[PDB]
């Protein structure tokens, strides 16, 4: 359940969304949920 998001490009993800508390992990997907939901 710890984890944010964010939306722009830093991974890649135009047109979609990443997570990633620290910038390590840069997980991205098409749904912005997904981005809190799956990233977890």
């Amino acid at each position: 359940d710890d984890g944010l998001c964010y939306e722009g490009t830093n991974c890649g993800k135009v047109g979609k969304y990443c997570c990633s508390p620290i910038g390590k992990y840069c997980v991205c997907y098409d749904s912005k949920a997904i981005c809190n939901k799956n990233c977890t």
